[PDB]
C-alpha cells in the first residue's frame, strides 16, 4: 500500500494486478464454481461502475431537490405542502406561496414588505453560508472548493487519504446544498464530479480487484468522474470526454469503455428518476432546432474572445486573491470570510432580479428564446426604454458575477465554477444577441439581413457560456459536447467549436494554464503536467539528488545486511524505498525494496539474504536510466509510464535515484 | 529519415523536434522579421490542418456529387441537363428523366422494358466495377480497400511510402466514385478517412516543421482522419473521437486540439458548400426530436445483440474469405474477381428495390419515419398482406447484404464497411421497429402500451445501425457520437449507448478483435496493440535476439573503427542501427548509430572517432533495459513511448538489442 500524500507508482500496481490475474486464473481451473467466481471477478469492473452511476444519479437528484428547496426558502414558504419549492407550489397570484414579508409584516407589497424581504433574504443567505462553512470546517475540511483540482491530482497517481471518503462525501453533499442555497457565486455541477468520485472510491472497497489496487481504483475514479459530469449536465458522452480531457490521466481503452458504461448508467438513472416530470435535462436546459446563418459565426467568434478575455482575467485575478488569503490574516478566518462574502453577495444581489435568481434559473432564462406570452424584463419588447433598461440590468449582473465569483471561488465551502462562468458567458451572449437582433430589424436593408425573427439570442447565450467556460477551463471537445448535451442543440456545434477555440486561444495569449491547473500550481500539489515541457537543457545527472551536499545514497546489499541493520535503516530513514545492490562497492542494481513492504515483512517474521529471506518483496525490475540521459527523456518516462522512481545508473554502476517529487521540485 | 516499410521511433523524432524548436528560438531573437517567421512556424500546425479540412470538404463534396450522378446513371439519363442525377431532375411522371429501356426499347413499362433495364443495370455495374478495379490495379494498387486498417498502422508509427501519396489520392477518389456507382456492397464514408489522410500528408510538405518530422506528420494525420470522418458523416465531434479511439495512437492533448480544429474546418466547409441546398447533413440524415419510453430500451438492447452477432460473424466469415483469396487461385485475378462480384451483386440486387437502391439512399429511407403522404412499400399500411410482404423484402435485403458484403469487402477496389454494416443494422432495426409497432397497436391492452403512433421504426433503425457498426468495428463513444451527429438525434443517446455496449459485448464473446484489427492480423502488418497484453510469462533476455544461434551482436567501437570498416559494416549488414560501444570487450553503451545517418555522413565526408568525427549523428541516449526485466515491462515501454529499439543490458554490459519488429514477431 501507500502512505498519505504519496504518489502511486503505476508500473508496480500494473504488475501486482497481473499477478492477481494469474492467481485468479490458477484458481479458475480448480472447479466450475471457481470459473463462476472468476467470471464474477471479471464483471467486478462493470458492477462497480454501475453502482457508482446509480449512486451519482441518486445523489445528484437529491442535491438538486434540496438545493432548489432551500434556495426558494429565501423568498418564502408554501402553506399547502411545506416541502414544496416556489415552482412546485405555483402549478400544484399564487396564494399558496407566502413570502417572509407576508408572514411577518402581513402585506405582500410596499416599502415595508420590500425591506422585510431584503432583510430576510440577507439573513437566510448568511444562515446557509454559516452552516455550510461551519460544517465543512468542523466535520470535513476537504469538502471545500469544487474539488476538481484535487481529483486531477488523485487521478494523476497522487494520494489524499480522506479526500474521497464517506465523511467528505456526506459533508460535501450537505454543505453543497447549503452553499448553493446561500446565494453565493457558485454551483453544484462541478462539485458533483467530486461527489461521483467519492461514490466510486466508496464502492471500490466492495470488490477486491479494485480495493487493494490503486491503478484500478484510478480507473474506477475516471469512470466516476465521467458519471458525475454526466449526471451534472445530463451529458453522458460529454462526461466521458470530460474525464478523457480534464480529470483522468491514463486511458488504455478500458477506462474509456468503463467511463462509457458509467456515464450511460448515470444518464439512465437520471432519466428514470424524474420525480416531478422535469423533462429539462437539467434546470438550465433549452431545446434548439432552428438554423443559423454563416454571418452569425462572426459575432460568435467575438464571444469566444470575451471568454478568453474573461477566463484569462479570472485566472489572473482569482488566483491572485486566493494567494492573498493563503498568505494574509484573511486565511486565519474561514467562517468569518464566508459570512462576509455571503452577506455582501446577498446585499448586492437582492436588488437586481437576475442576480437575485439562483444561477441555474438565470442560465435557463438566458438560454430560453423569447416567447410571445412571456413578458419578462429579459424579453420585454414594445423597442424602447425597456430594452435599454434590460440591457443595463444584464450588464450590472455581468459585472456583479465577475467581481463576486473572483472573490468567491476559493472560500471554504463547496464551490463550483461551471455555473458562475457559464452564467457570465450567458449574460454576455444574451447581451450580444439582443444587440444583434436590434441591429437586424433596425438595419434590415443591409445585405446580410436582407438576403438570409432572424436571430435567436438564446443561441448567442449558449455560445457565450461555452466561450467563457472554455476560456476559464480551456476545454475544447468535452466543453462543446457538454454544452449541446446540456441544451440538446446538436445543430449549433460549429458555432460552439468556433467560440471555444477562439476563447482558448485568447486565453492562452495570457497564459496557457486553466483554472484547475492554476489551483494545483497555487496549492502546490504534486501534479506532473503533460502540457508543460522540460524546456530547460539539462541532463539526468543534475536532477538526481544524491548530490555532493547530500548524504550517501541509502542502499542495501543483497546478503551482507542483517535484520537489525535493515530495521535501523527503516526507522532512522524516512525514505520509502532502497536500491538493493550486490555490495557497497559493486553497486549493481539487484532490485528495489519498498520501506512499507520491508517493515511489514520484518514485523511478520518477528511476530537477511535477498538472494531472513526478503526476495518475496524485492523489486527485481527497477526502472533505470543512464546518467547521461537528457532529463526531458526521464520526464517523458515518468509521465507516460507513471513511475515513482527511476534509479539512474552510470556505466552499470548505481549512481543514484530520481523520484516524481524530485522532478516536480526541479520544475519549480 | 526512414526507409520503406520501416517503423517510426517516436522518441528520436520528438528530440529532433526539440532541437528544431531550439534553433528556431535562436533565430527568433535575430530580428523582428524573425519573430514574425517564428510566429508563422507556430501557426504552421493550424494552417496545415486548415488546408486539410478545406481539401477534405471539397473532395468529399465532389465524390458525393460524382458518385450520385454515376449511380443514377445506371437507371437512365436526364434530357434537360445531362449533368443532373435522378433527383436533381425530378424537382428541376418525370418526363425529363429517361431510362435505358425508354432510350433503347422506347417503352417505359412492359416485360421488354424490364428485361432491358435489367441488362443495362447489370452492364453499367460491370462497367463501373471494371473501371475501378482496372484503374486501381494499374495506377495505384494502394487505393483498394477502405484503407483504415493501414492508416491505423501508419498512425502507429509504421511507414508505407506511397500509401498516402498523390497517385493514391487521385486513383482512390476516381475508383471510389466508380465502386460506389458500381452497386457493390461498399461505401465511401470509410474511404474518406484515407482520402483525408492523403490530403494531410500532401499538405504536410508545404511546411518544414511537419515535412521532415514523422511524429508531427502523424499528428497531422490524426487531425486529417478526424476531418475525414467529420466530412464523411457531418460529425465533427464524432470524427475527433473516431481519431481518438480508432485510428490515431498518441494524444498529448495537442493532437486533440488540432483534431478539434481540423474537424471544425471540415464541418464548416461542408456547411458552406451546399451546391444544391441539401440540408441533410449527409444523404442519409434524418432529424429526430421525439421522445422514447423506458420499455423501448429492452428491444434496443436486443438489437445490440444482433449487431454483436453480426459483427462477430462478419469478422469470422469475411476474414476467412480474404485469407482464401490471399492463398488460392482467386488472389491471382483481381479484375476478374471484381467483375464477377459486381455481376452477381447487380443480378441479385436489381429485383429487390431495397437492394437496387444505393445503400446511402436505403439508409436514408430506413432512418426516415413514415409520413402520411408517403406510400412506399417500406411504409405501406392499410395492416395486411402488404406489411408482411414489405417485411419479407427487408429480410431478403438483409440476407443479400450480409452475404455480399462478406464476399465484397476485401476486393481490390475502394471499399468501405461503414455503410454496408450500417445498412444491415438499419434493415434489422426497421424490421424490429415494424414488428414492435404492430405489437403496439394490435396489443394496446398491455400495460406497457396502455400506460405510456407510439413507436418510431426510424429510431429502431438508427439503433440497429449503431448496433451492427459497433459489433463489427467495436467502437463505443466515437460510434455513438457519429450516429447522433449523422442523424441529429441527440435525444436518443442512451439507447445508442446501450445498443453499442451490448453489440460490443456480444461481439467480444466470440473474439475481441474488430474488423480493422483482423485486417492487420490477416495482412500481417506490424501493429503493436494496446488491447492485447503479453500474457506470456517471459523475460526480456529471451525475446532479445542476438541468440546463440544468431551471429555476434553487430556493434561499433567508439574510436578503434576506421571509415572503411564502418562502410563495410553498412554495406554488408542490412541493420538500420548499431550500438556504438567503448570497446569490443568493455561493451559499454556509448550511443546508437543509425545506418542511414552513418551512410549519409560518410558519403558527405568523402564527397573514425565517435568521441572522421561521427559524434554529430551518434545517439548518446539509447533506451536501455535490464536483461532480467520482464518482457511485459518492455512491451509497455515500446507501446507507451513508441520506441523502435531498446538495447538490453546485463549488469551494464551491453547484452543485445530488441526492436518493435522483434516483439511483434514473438507475439505471433
Ligand atoms: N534510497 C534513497 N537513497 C538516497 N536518496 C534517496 C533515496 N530515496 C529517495 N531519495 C531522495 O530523497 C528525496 C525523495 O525521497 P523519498 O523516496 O522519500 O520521496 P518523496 O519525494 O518524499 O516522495 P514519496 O512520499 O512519494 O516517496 C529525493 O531527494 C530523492 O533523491
Ligand atoms: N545492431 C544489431 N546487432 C545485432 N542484431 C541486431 C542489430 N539490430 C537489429 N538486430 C536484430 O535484427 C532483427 C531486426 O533488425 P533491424 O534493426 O534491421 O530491424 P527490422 O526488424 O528489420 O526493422 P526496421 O526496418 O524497423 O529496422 C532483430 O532480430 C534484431 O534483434
Amino acid at each position: 500500500t501507500y502512505d498519505d500524500f504519496h504518489t502511486i507508482d503505476w508500473v508496480r500496481e500494473k504488475c501486482k494486478d497481473r499477478e492477481r490475474h494469474r492467481r485468479i486464473n490458477s484458481k479458475k481451473k480448480e472447479s466450475a464454481w471457481e470459473m463462476t467466481k472468476s467470471l464474477y471477478d471479471a464483471w467486478s469492473g462493470w458492477l462497480v461502475v454501475t453502482l457508482t452511476g446509480l449512486a451519482s444519479g441518486a445523489l445528484a437528484g437529491l442535491i438538486d431537490i434540496a438545493a432548489d428547496w432551500m434556495t426558494d426558502l429565501k423568498e418564502g414558504i408554501c402553506l399547502s405542502a411545506l416541502w414544496y419549492n416556489h415552482e412546485q407550489c405555483c402549478w400544484g397570484k399564487c396564494p399558496q406561496w407566502k413570502t417572509w414579508a407576508e408572514l411577518i409584516i402581513g402585506q405582500a407589497e410596499g416599502p415595508g414588505s420590500y425591506i422585510m424581504n431584503y432583510i430576510m433574504y440577507i439573513f437566510w443567505a448568511l444562515s446557509f453560508a454559516f452552516l455550510a462553512v461551519s460544517l465543512v470546517k468542523v466535520f470535513a475540511p476537504y469538502a471545500c472548493g469544487s474539488g476538481i483540482p484535487e481529483i486531477k491530482t488523485i487521478l494523476s497517481g497522487f494520494i489524499i487519504r480522506g479526500y474521497l471518503g464517506k465523511w467528505t462525501l456526506m459533508i460535501k453533499t450537505i454543505t453543497l446544498v447549503l452553499a448553493v442555497a446561500s446565494g453565493l457565486s457558485l454551483g453544484k455541477e462541478g462539485p458533483l464530479v467530486h461527489v461521483a468520485c467519492c461514490c466510486g472510491n466508496i464502492f471500490s472497497y466492495l470488490f477486491p480487484k479494485y480495493s487493494t489496487n490503486e491503478a484500478k481504483k484510478r480507473e474506477v475514479l475516471s469512470a466516476a468522474s465521467a458519471a458525475g459530469v454526466s449526471v451534472a449536465f445530463g451529458a453522458p458522452i460529454g462526461g466521458v470526454l470530460f474525464s478523457l480531457e480534464e480529470v483522468s490521466y491514463y486511458f488504455p481503452l478500458k477506462t474509456l469503455w468503463r467511463s462509457f458504461f458509467a456515464a450511460l448508467v448515470a444518464a439512465f438513472v437520471l432519466r428514470s428518476i424524474n420525480p416531478f416530470g422535469n423533462s429539462r435535462l437539467v434546470l438550465f436546459y433549452v431545446e434548439y432546432h432552428t438554423p443559423w446563418y454563416l454571418f452569425e459565426l462572426f459575432p460568435f467568434i467575438l464571444l469566444g474572445v470575451f471568454g478568453g478575455l474573461w477566463g484569462a482575467f479570472f485566472i489572473r485575478a482569482n488566483i491572485a486573491w486566493c494567494r492573498r488569503r493563503k498568505s494574509t490574516k484573511f486565511g486565519k478566518y474561514p467562517v468569518l470570510e464566508v459570512i462576509i462574502v455571503a452577506a455582501i453577495t446577498a446585499v448586492i444581489a437582492f436588488p437586481n432580479p437576475y442576480t437575485r435568481l439562483n444561477t441555474s434559473e438565470l442560465i435557463k432564462e438566458l438560454f430560453t428564446d423569447c416567447g410571445p406570452l412571456e413578458s419578462s424584463s429579459l424579453c420585454d419588447y414594445r423597442a424602447g426604454v425597456g430594452v435599454y433598461s434590460a440591457i443595463w440590468q444584464l450588464c450590472l449582473a455581468l459585472i456583479f458575477k465577475i467581481i463576486m465569483t473572483v472573490f468567491t471561488f476559493g472560500i471554504k465551502v463547496p464551490s463550483g465554477l461551471f455555473i458562475p462562468s457559464m452564467a457570465i458567458g450567458a449574460i454576455a451572449g444574451r447581451i450580444v444577441g439582443i444587440a444583434v437582433e436590434q441591429l437586424a430589424y433596425y438595419h434590415h436593408d443591409w445585405f446580410i439581413f436582407k438576403e438570409w425573427d432572424c436571430i435567436t439570442p438564446g443561441l448567442y447565450a449558449m455560445v457565450g457560456a461555452a466561450a467563457c467556460l472554455g476560456g476559464v477551463t480551456r476545454m475544447t471537445v468535452s466543453l462543446v459536447v457538454i454544452v449541446f448535451e446540456l441544451t440538446g442543440g446538436l445543430e449549433y456545434t460549429v458555432p460552439l467549436m468556433a467560440a471555444v477555440m477562439t476563447s482558448k486561444w485568447v486565453g492562452d495569449a495570457f497564459g496557457r494554464e486553466g483554472i484547475y491547473e492554476a489551483h494545483i500550481r497555487l496549492n502546490g500539489y504534486p501534479f506532473l503536467d503533460a502540457k508543460e515541457e522540460f524546456t530547460h537543457t539539462t541532463l539526468a545527472a543534475d536532477v538526481m539528488r544524491p548530490r555532493r551536499s547530500d548524504p550517501p545514497l541509502a542502499v542495501l546489499t543483497q546478503d551482507n545486511m542483517t535484520v537489525d541493520d535493515i530495521e535501523n535503516m527503516i526507522n532512522e530513514t524516512s525514505y520509502n524505498g532502497f536500491p538493493v545492490i550486490m555490495s557497497k562497492e559493486s553497486q549493481r542494481l539487484v532490485g528495489f525494496a519498498l520501506r512499507r513492504d520491508l517493515t511489514i515483512a520484518i514485523e511478520s517474521a518477528r511476530k537477511v539474504c535477498f538472494a531472513l529471506k526478503l526476495r518475496s518483496i524485492l523489486d527485481m525490475s527497477p526502472f533505470t536510466v543512464t546518467d547521461h540521459t537528457p532529463m526531458e527523456i526521464v520526464v517523458d518516462i515518468f509521465r507516460k509510464l507513471g513511475l515513482r522512481q527511476c534509479l539512474v545508473t552510470h556505466n552499470g554502476r548505481l549512481l543514484g535515484i530520481i523520484t516524481k517529487k524530485d522532478i516536480l521540485r526541479h520544475m519549480a
